[PDB]
């Protein structure tokens, strides 16, 4: 709410990925399922998840150094795996942290290129962590910049590394305000149109059988599915995803967000725009705490911190610090 990038933007984009991720978590689905145990949220029992972990390490080495700095924050994601590993972490990130935490490793964006028999990883925890990039950076190019930069500490695939940029470019066009959806899936397009274009990209995307421009063409599906009558989670789990992988989760968080901008029949009109965008994400299934999460980020700070509800925000661990970290950012990046 307010002005493009203000304080109630920067408090609800973190807020709206922390209710996804702690709310998501539990169920690791259908409409009814999800509304029943909603009820419960109407102190911090909800346990926050490697989403969480990984964000606010991420948005903690940003506010350290003003700044981006690969080591620091490489550190800082080892140190918070060190420090509480059974957040839920990937299979084969762990690998990496592990890497990172010898102190004669000094060029901490090599262990990310070694996994996956060194082709990198891509999965979506390069995009569940990246909201703060968007609350410290302005431009596109910078957000693009160093949403790539993050994601590569962990996710050396372009297929890893643009999920975080896509991401990362929704929360960034989210942080702007009023926008009709075709407008804000438009922009998206095109920013993946450009860099899915890059040789690198098309030969990672060529090695594993895929689309050409995987993203791009699940945005354009993302259009077609906006336009489509009746549509099914059935359907869009099946053009768009519900999994692990970068590129069957970001795109449908972006979908999540885009079709709960108006009201649906079948969610009930006491829940506000951002509830129903985490309750339809949820309904959706699979790895429900990072579509959430992600989807959280993008509502969040499309409708603000006013739109948080005090009694699931207040269910969350680490809500608090994680408002803090909020103020920070926009402190010391924003300026105000
Ligand atoms: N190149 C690949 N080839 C085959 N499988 C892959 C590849 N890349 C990823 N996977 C599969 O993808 C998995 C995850 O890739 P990882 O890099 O370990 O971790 P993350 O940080 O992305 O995990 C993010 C999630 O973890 C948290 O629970 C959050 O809630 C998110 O749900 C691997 O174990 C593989 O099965
Ligand atoms: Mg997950």
């Amino acid at each position: 709410a307010g002005a493009a990038r203000s304080l109630s933007r920067f408090r609800g984009c973190l807020a709206g990925a922390l209710l996804g991720d702690c709310v998501g978590s539990f169920y690791e689905v259908d409409l009814t399922s999800v509304l029943r145990h909603v009820q419960s949220l109407e102190t911090e029992a909800l346990y926050y998840t490697a989403d969480t972990a990984m964000a606010r390490a991420l948005v903690q080495s940003l506010l350290a150094k003003e700044a981006f700095d690969e080591v620091d924050m490489a550190h800082r994601f080892a140190q918070e795996y060190k420090k509480d590993p059974d957040r839920g972490y990937g299979a084969g990130v762990v690998t990496v942290f592990k890497k990172l935490l010898n102190p004669k490793c000094r060029d901490v964006f090599e262990p990310a290129r070694a996994q996956f028999n060194g082709k990198g990883s891509y999965g979506n925890g390069g995009a569940m962590r990246v909201a703060g990039i968007s609350l410290a950076y302005s431009s596109v190019q910078d957000v693009q910049k160093f949403a790539r930069l993050s994601a590569q500490l962990t996710h050396a695939s372009s297929l890893g590394y643009n999920g975080a940029i896509l991401q990362a470019l929704a929360v960034h066009l989210a942080l702007q305000g009023e926008s009709s959806s075709e407008h804000f899936l438009k922009q998206l397009l095109g920013h993946m149109e450009d860099l899915e274009g890059d040789a690198q990209s098309v030969l990672d995307a060529r090695e594993l059988g895929m689309e050409e421009r995987p993203y791009s063409s699940r945005l354009k599906k993302i259009g077609e599915l906006l336009d489509q009558a009746s549509v099914t989670r059935e359907e869009v789990v099946s053009e768009l995803g519900n999994g692990i992988a970068a590129f069957e989760s970001v795109p449908t968080a972006i979908y999540c967000f885009l079709r709960c901008m108006e009201p649906d029949p079948e969610i009930p009109s006491a829940f506000n725009s951002l509830q129903r965008t985490l309750i339809y994400s949820i309904s959706l299934g699979g790895d429900t705490d990072t579509i959430a999460t992600m989807a959280g980020a993008i509502a969040g700070a499309y409708y603000g911190m006013d739109q948080v509800p005090e009694s699931w925000q207040q269910s969350c661990e680490g809500y608090e610090e994680t408002d803090i970290l909020a103020q920070s950012l926009h402190r010391v990046f924003q300026k105000s």
